[PDB]
């Protein structure tokens, strides 16, 4: 509360560390469905159904331009990529499996880097 604060966590490396995680997601072999924004002209139903499209390139641009206020807002966008994927893709499809694999990969890197 006012004049009452928990001890200051060192957040000075968060930006660099989120960049590294994102590099690792970008270079994963199952990243291909997530590298670029879904083409809303060419994929029927995507625009109407997925209210907040997100992809790795868009996260990278937001990261690089100071549009994440903190590491939680960064994690929210990553998870949004996988949540969108589950919304639109059957579990039993290449893309559906890709999204589950990437989500796992991400959550482990996240826990190991920050928890």
């Amino acid at each position: 509360s006012m004049s009452v604060k928990k001890p200051k966590r060192d957040d000075s490396k968060d930006l660099a560390l989120c960049s590294m995680i994102l590099t690792e997601m970008e270079t994963h072999e199952d990243a291909w469905p997530f590298l670029l924004p879904v083409n809303l002209k060419l994929v029927p139903g995507y625009k109407k159904v997925i209210k907040k499209p997100m992809d790795f390139s868009t996260i990278r641009e937001k990261l690089s331009s100071g549009q994440y206020p903190n590491l939680e807002t960064f994690a929210l966008d990553v998870r949004l990529v996988f949540d969108n994927c589950e919304t639109f893709n059957e579990d039993d499809s290449d893309i559906g499996r890709a999204g589950h694999n990437m989500r796992k990969y991400f959550e482990k890197k996240w826990t190991d880097t920050f928890k």
